[PDB]
Protein backbone atom coordinates (compact mmCIF):
# COMPACT_ATOMS: atom_id res chain seq x y z
CA UNK A 1 0.00 0.00 0.00
CA UNK A 2 0.91 3.67 -0.17
CA UNK A 3 -0.30 7.12 0.78
CA UNK A 4 -0.88 7.91 -2.89
CA UNK A 5 -3.15 4.86 -3.25
CA UNK A 6 -5.05 5.83 -0.10
CA UNK A 7 -5.57 9.37 -1.40
CA UNK A 8 -6.80 7.92 -4.70
CA UNK A 9 -9.22 5.71 -2.73
CA UNK A 10 -10.54 8.76 -0.91
CA UNK A 11 -11.13 10.50 -4.23
CA UNK A 12 -12.97 7.39 -5.45
CA UNK A 13 -15.15 7.50 -2.30
CA UNK A 14 -16.07 11.12 -3.04
CA UNK A 15 -16.98 10.12 -6.58
CA UNK A 16 -19.08 7.26 -5.21
CA UNK A 17 -20.93 9.64 -2.90
CA UNK A 18 -21.91 11.76 -5.90
CA UNK A 19 -23.83 8.77 -7.35
CA UNK A 20 -26.61 8.92 -4.75
CA UNK A 21 -28.68 11.42 -2.77
CA UNK A 22 -27.00 11.61 0.61
CA UNK A 23 -23.71 11.28 2.47
CA UNK A 24 -21.15 8.49 2.68
CA UNK A 25 -19.23 8.05 5.95
CA UNK A 26 -16.39 5.62 5.51
CA UNK A 27 -13.33 4.37 7.35
CA UNK A 28 -11.12 1.42 6.49
CA UNK A 29 -8.10 0.55 8.64
CA UNK A 30 -5.32 -1.76 7.50
CA UNK A 31 -4.17 -3.37 10.74
CA UNK A 32 -0.82 -4.36 9.17
CA UNK A 33 0.27 -0.71 9.15
CA UNK A 34 -2.45 1.33 10.82
CA UNK A 35 -3.10 3.09 7.50
CA UNK A 36 -6.54 4.67 7.20
CA UNK A 37 -8.78 5.48 4.26
CA UNK A 38 -11.43 7.98 5.36
CA UNK A 39 -14.37 9.98 4.03
CA UNK A 40 -16.47 12.18 6.37
CA UNK A 41 -14.81 10.21 9.15
CA UNK A 42 -15.75 12.64 11.93
CA UNK A 43 -19.35 13.31 10.91
CA UNK A 44 -22.15 11.69 12.90
CA UNK A 45 -24.42 9.10 11.26
CA UNK A 46 -27.34 7.09 12.65
CA UNK A 47 -25.84 3.70 13.45
CA UNK A 48 -29.12 1.71 13.15
CA UNK A 49 -28.54 -1.96 13.98
CA UNK A 50 -24.76 -1.73 13.88
CA UNK A 51 -24.89 -0.80 17.57
CA UNK A 52 -25.79 -4.45 18.26
CA UNK A 53 -22.04 -5.20 18.04
CA UNK A 54 -21.37 -2.78 20.92
CA UNK A 55 -24.36 -4.21 22.81
CA UNK A 56 -23.15 -7.80 22.43
CA UNK A 57 -19.62 -6.81 23.45
CA UNK A 58 -21.02 -5.28 26.64
CA UNK A 59 -22.89 -8.52 27.40
CA UNK A 60 -19.77 -10.58 26.71
CA UNK A 61 -17.70 -8.33 28.99
CA UNK A 62 -20.17 -8.97 31.80
CA UNK A 63 -20.10 -12.71 31.07
CA UNK A 64 -16.33 -12.77 31.65
CA UNK A 65 -17.07 -12.36 35.37
CA UNK A 66 -20.24 -14.46 35.45
CA UNK A 67 -19.75 -17.90 33.91
CA UNK A 68 -23.48 -18.65 33.99
CA UNK A 69 -24.74 -15.43 32.38
CA UNK A 70 -24.65 -16.69 28.80
CA UNK A 71 -26.83 -19.67 29.77
CA UNK A 72 -29.36 -17.57 31.73
CA UNK A 73 -32.84 -17.88 30.23
CA UNK A 74 -34.87 -14.69 29.79
CA UNK A 75 -38.66 -15.14 29.52
CA UNK A 76 -40.80 -12.75 27.46
CA UNK A 77 -44.26 -12.66 25.87
CA UNK A 78 -45.81 -11.72 22.53
CA UNK A 79 -46.55 -8.21 23.85
CA UNK A 80 -42.79 -7.67 24.25
CA UNK A 81 -42.06 -8.25 20.57
CA UNK A 82 -41.20 -5.20 18.49
CA UNK A 83 -41.06 -5.08 14.70
CA UNK A 84 -38.55 -7.42 13.00
CA UNK A 85 -38.01 -10.18 15.53
CA UNK A 86 -37.55 -13.28 13.33
CA UNK A 87 -35.91 -15.42 16.01
CA UNK A 88 -37.44 -14.20 19.28
CA UNK A 89 -40.97 -14.52 17.88
CA UNK A 90 -40.33 -18.29 17.79
CA UNK A 91 -39.67 -18.61 21.51
CA UNK A 92 -42.34 -16.55 23.28
CA UNK A 93 -43.11 -17.86 26.77
CA UNK A 94 -40.03 -19.47 28.31
CA UNK A 95 -37.82 -17.32 26.07
CA UNK A 96 -34.18 -17.70 25.12
CA UNK A 97 -30.76 -17.80 26.73
CA UNK A 98 -28.53 -14.74 26.78
CA UNK A 99 -26.13 -16.41 24.30
CA UNK A 100 -29.03 -17.23 21.99
CA UNK A 101 -30.23 -13.62 22.20
CA UNK A 102 -26.76 -12.36 21.26
CA UNK A 103 -26.56 -14.75 18.31
CA UNK A 104 -30.04 -13.73 17.16
CA UNK A 105 -29.44 -10.00 17.40
CA UNK A 106 -26.04 -10.25 15.65
CA UNK A 107 -26.82 -12.79 12.93
CA UNK A 108 -30.43 -11.89 12.10
CA UNK A 109 -30.55 -8.34 13.55
CA UNK A 110 -33.43 -9.43 15.84
CA UNK A 111 -34.84 -6.29 17.50
CA UNK A 112 -36.59 -7.83 20.52
CA UNK A 113 -33.38 -9.71 21.32
CA UNK A 114 -31.55 -6.36 21.39
CA UNK A 115 -34.16 -4.84 23.72
CA UNK A 116 -33.94 -7.80 26.09
CA UNK A 117 -30.16 -7.48 26.22
CA UNK A 118 -30.38 -3.69 26.74
CA UNK A 119 -32.71 -4.32 29.69
CA UNK A 120 -30.36 -7.02 31.02
CA UNK A 121 -27.54 -4.46 31.14
CA UNK A 122 -29.68 -1.84 32.89
CA UNK A 123 -30.85 0.32 29.98
CA UNK A 124 -29.40 2.02 26.88
CA UNK A 125 -27.07 4.19 28.98
CA UNK A 126 -25.21 1.02 30.03
CA UNK A 127 -24.24 0.46 26.40
CA UNK A 128 -22.91 4.04 26.19
CA UNK A 129 -21.00 3.45 29.43
CA UNK A 130 -19.48 0.30 27.95
CA UNK A 131 -18.38 2.24 24.86
CA UNK A 132 -16.63 4.78 27.10
CA UNK A 133 -14.85 1.94 28.91
CA UNK A 134 -13.23 0.77 25.65
CA UNK A 135 -12.16 4.26 24.63
CA UNK A 136 -15.11 5.36 22.49
CA UNK A 137 -16.13 8.89 23.49
CA UNK A 138 -18.41 9.31 20.50
CA UNK A 139 -20.93 6.48 20.53
CA UNK A 140 -24.24 7.21 22.25
CA UNK A 141 -27.23 4.88 22.63
CA UNK A 142 -30.23 6.93 23.72
CA UNK A 143 -33.24 4.82 22.81
CA UNK A 144 -34.34 1.20 22.32
CA UNK A 145 -35.65 -0.62 19.23
CA UNK A 146 -37.30 0.52 17.11
CA UNK A 147 -37.32 4.23 17.99
CA UNK A 148 -33.53 4.50 17.71
CA UNK A 149 -33.91 4.26 13.91
CA UNK A 150 -35.69 7.63 13.38
CA UNK A 151 -32.61 9.34 11.88
CA UNK A 152 -34.01 12.87 12.19
CA UNK A 153 -31.76 15.49 10.51
CA UNK A 154 -29.40 17.04 13.06
CA UNK A 155 -30.46 14.64 15.85
CA UNK A 156 -27.35 13.25 17.51
CA UNK A 157 -29.21 10.57 19.47
CA UNK A 158 -28.20 7.02 18.52
CA UNK A 159 -25.28 8.11 16.39
CA UNK A 160 -21.57 7.65 16.11
CA UNK A 161 -18.85 8.64 13.62
CA UNK A 162 -17.15 6.33 11.12
CA UNK A 163 -13.79 7.00 12.83
CA UNK A 164 -15.05 6.16 16.32
CA UNK A 165 -16.84 3.01 15.23
CA UNK A 166 -13.82 1.81 13.24
CA UNK A 167 -11.60 2.29 16.29
CA UNK A 168 -14.09 0.38 18.46
CA UNK A 169 -14.50 -2.46 15.94
CA UNK A 170 -10.71 -2.75 15.77
CA UNK A 171 -10.33 -2.87 19.55
CA UNK A 172 -13.19 -5.36 19.94
CA UNK A 173 -12.51 -7.85 17.14
CA UNK A 174 -8.75 -7.55 16.63
CA UNK A 175 -7.47 -5.80 19.75
CA UNK A 176 -7.58 -5.88 23.51
CA UNK A 177 -10.98 -4.49 24.52
CA UNK A 178 -12.31 -7.94 25.51
CA UNK A 179 -10.72 -11.02 27.01
CA UNK A 180 -9.50 -13.76 24.63
CA UNK A 181 -12.53 -16.00 24.85
CA UNK A 182 -15.00 -13.12 24.55
CA UNK A 183 -13.22 -11.54 21.58
CA UNK A 184 -13.32 -14.96 19.93
CA UNK A 185 -17.04 -15.40 20.61
CA UNK A 186 -17.84 -11.97 19.18
CA UNK A 187 -15.86 -12.85 16.04
CA UNK A 188 -17.58 -16.23 15.77
CA UNK A 189 -21.04 -14.67 15.99
CA UNK A 190 -20.28 -11.93 13.48
CA UNK A 191 -18.57 -14.36 11.06
CA UNK A 192 -21.90 -16.19 11.01
CA UNK A 193 -23.98 -13.11 10.12
CA UNK A 194 -26.84 -13.91 7.73
CA UNK A 195 -27.84 -10.38 6.68
CA UNK A 196 -24.77 -8.90 5.00
CA UNK A 197 -24.01 -10.98 1.91
CA UNK A 198 -24.68 -8.06 -0.46
CA UNK A 199 -22.77 -5.37 1.48
CA UNK A 200 -19.11 -5.36 2.69
CA UNK A 201 -18.88 -9.07 1.80
CA UNK A 202 -19.79 -8.32 -1.82
CA UNK A 203 -16.93 -5.81 -2.15
CA UNK A 204 -14.01 -7.95 -0.96
CA UNK A 205 -12.26 -10.94 -2.58
CA UNK A 206 -13.93 -14.37 -2.25
CA UNK A 207 -11.29 -15.95 -0.02
CA UNK A 208 -11.63 -13.26 2.64
CA UNK A 209 -13.67 -14.11 5.73
CA UNK A 210 -15.92 -11.30 6.86
CA UNK A 211 -17.25 -10.63 10.35
CA UNK A 212 -19.89 -7.94 9.92
CA UNK A 213 -23.02 -6.35 11.35
CA UNK A 214 -25.49 -4.57 9.07
CA UNK A 215 -27.89 -1.74 9.77
CA UNK A 216 -31.04 -0.70 7.97
CA UNK A 217 -33.39 2.20 8.61
CA UNK A 218 -36.29 3.86 6.74
CA UNK A 219 -36.45 4.67 3.10
CA UNK A 220 -33.97 2.06 1.82
CA UNK A 221 -31.12 3.39 3.93
CA UNK A 222 -28.39 1.10 5.13
CA UNK A 223 -24.91 0.59 6.49
CA UNK A 224 -22.43 -2.16 7.45
CA UNK A 225 -19.48 -2.50 9.81
CA UNK A 226 -16.95 -5.24 10.34
CA UNK A 227 -13.57 -6.84 9.87
CA UNK A 228 -12.31 -8.76 6.87
CA UNK A 229 -9.80 -11.52 7.42
CA UNK A 230 -7.71 -12.05 4.28
CA UNK A 231 -6.25 -15.56 4.09
CA UNK A 232 -2.57 -14.58 4.30
CA UNK A 233 -2.38 -10.93 5.33
CA UNK A 234 -3.53 -8.76 8.25
CA UNK A 235 -7.18 -7.99 9.04
CA UNK A 236 -8.82 -4.88 7.61
CA UNK A 237 -11.52 -2.94 9.46
CA UNK A 238 -14.45 -1.57 7.40
CA UNK A 239 -17.05 0.96 8.52
CA UNK A 240 -19.63 2.15 5.98
CA UNK A 241 -22.34 4.55 7.12
CA UNK A 242 -24.72 6.43 4.85
CA UNK A 243 -27.66 8.79 4.76
CA UNK A 244 -28.61 7.30 1.36
CA UNK A 245 -32.31 7.17 0.52
CA UNK A 246 -32.73 4.70 -2.36
CA UNK A 247 -35.57 3.36 -4.50
CA UNK A 248 -34.47 -0.24 -3.84
CA UNK A 249 -32.27 -2.44 -1.66
CA UNK A 250 -29.90 -3.38 -4.49
CA UNK A 251 -28.88 0.23 -5.12
CA UNK A 252 -28.14 0.71 -1.44
CA UNK A 253 -26.17 -2.53 -1.14
CA UNK A 254 -24.16 -1.77 -4.28
CA UNK A 255 -22.95 1.51 -2.80
CA UNK A 256 -21.78 -0.21 0.38
CA UNK A 257 -20.08 -3.01 -1.55
CA UNK A 258 -18.41 -0.45 -3.85
CA UNK A 259 -17.05 1.52 -0.90
CA UNK A 260 -15.48 -1.65 0.54
CA UNK A 261 -14.10 -2.58 -2.90
CA UNK A 262 -12.36 0.79 -3.15
CA UNK A 263 -10.49 0.25 0.12
CA UNK A 264 -9.67 -3.40 -0.63
CA UNK A 265 -8.11 -2.25 -3.92
CA UNK A 266 -5.88 0.23 -2.09
CA UNK A 267 -4.75 -2.19 0.63
CA UNK A 268 -3.96 -5.37 -1.35
B1 LIG B 1 -31.45 -2.95 12.08
O1 LIG B 1 -31.05 -1.61 11.57
O2 LIG B 1 -30.96 -4.06 11.22
C1 LIG B 1 -32.97 -3.08 12.53
N1 LIG B 1 -33.77 -2.91 11.32
C2 LIG B 1 -35.04 -2.67 11.33
O3 LIG B 1 -35.68 -2.57 12.30
C3 LIG B 1 -35.64 -2.38 10.07
N2 LIG B 1 -35.77 -3.23 9.17
O4 LIG B 1 -35.45 -4.41 9.23
C4 LIG B 1 -34.99 -5.11 8.08
C5 LIG B 1 -35.34 -4.38 6.77
C6 LIG B 1 -35.60 -6.48 8.11
C7 LIG B 1 -33.50 -5.32 8.11
O5 LIG B 1 -33.06 -5.80 7.05
O6 LIG B 1 -32.83 -4.98 9.11
C8 LIG B 1 -36.11 -1.05 9.90
C9 LIG B 1 -36.75 -0.78 8.73
S1 LIG B 1 -37.25 0.78 8.73
C10 LIG B 1 -36.65 0.99 10.27
N3 LIG B 1 -36.85 2.09 10.77
N4 LIG B 1 -36.07 -0.06 10.82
Amino acid sequence: GSHMRNVAAEQQLRELESTFDGRLGFVALDTATGARIAHRADERFPFYSTFKTMLSAAVLARSAGDAALLQRRIPYAKRDLVRYSPITEKHVGAGMTVAELCAATLQYSDNTAANLLIALLGGPQAVTAYARSIGDATFRLDRRETELNTAIPGDERDTTTPAAMAASVRRLLVGDALGTAQRAQLNAWMLGNKTGDARIRAGVPAGWRVADKTGTGDYGTGNDIGVAYPPDRAPIVFVVYTTMRSRNAQARDDVIASAARIAARAFV
